[PDB]
């Protein structure tokens, strides 16, 4: 069970996916309503979140690859993984799996909301990014 969501960058593409190699944009960037999010190393986190009456805590780790982003995560509303991969030099695609069919129907929406919000804003969002990261 996926959502996928394509998004086009004229930001340096590999600045961009070390970008969302980073948990601490990525996670609150992506998942609904997240509210807490803490990076105990660069690639493992846990991260506090909640949408409709639903409050869920979610932990997971990062791994790097050749064109790849791969965050693999464990929650109490079910577990994932969440894929960000270059495609070209100005394109990537966000891929979120979630293996809990319930959170997946009510999550769904958030989620793609915040991944419209992303692929709309996405060169905008990353220019502040590497201003405050100086990257
Ligand atoms: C991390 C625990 C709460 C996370 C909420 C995750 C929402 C994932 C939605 C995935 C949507 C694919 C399912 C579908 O096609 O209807």
């Amino acid at each position: 069970m996926k959502v996928e969501k394509e998004i086009k960058t004229n930001q340096d593409i590999d600045v961009v996916m070390t970008i969302f190699s980073d948990p601490a944009f990525t996670i609150p960037q992506i998942f609904p309503g997240i509210a807490s999010i803490k990076c105990i190393e660069p690639e493992i986190f846990e991260a506090e979140g909640k949408f409709l009456a639903f409050s869920y805590k979610v932990k997971g780790r990062v791994y790097k690859g050749v064109d790849e982003v791969r965050i693999i995560y464990d929650s109490d509303r079910g577990n994932g993984i969440l894929y960000i991969r270059k495609k070209d030099n100005n394109t990537l695609q966000i891929i979120l799996e979630h293996d809990n069919k319930l959170t997946a129907f009510l999550g769904k929406p958030y989620v793609s909301s915040n991944l419209d919000r992303l692929a709309e804003n996405i060169d905008e969002i990353i220019r502040l990014e590497r201003i405050k990261r100086k990257i």
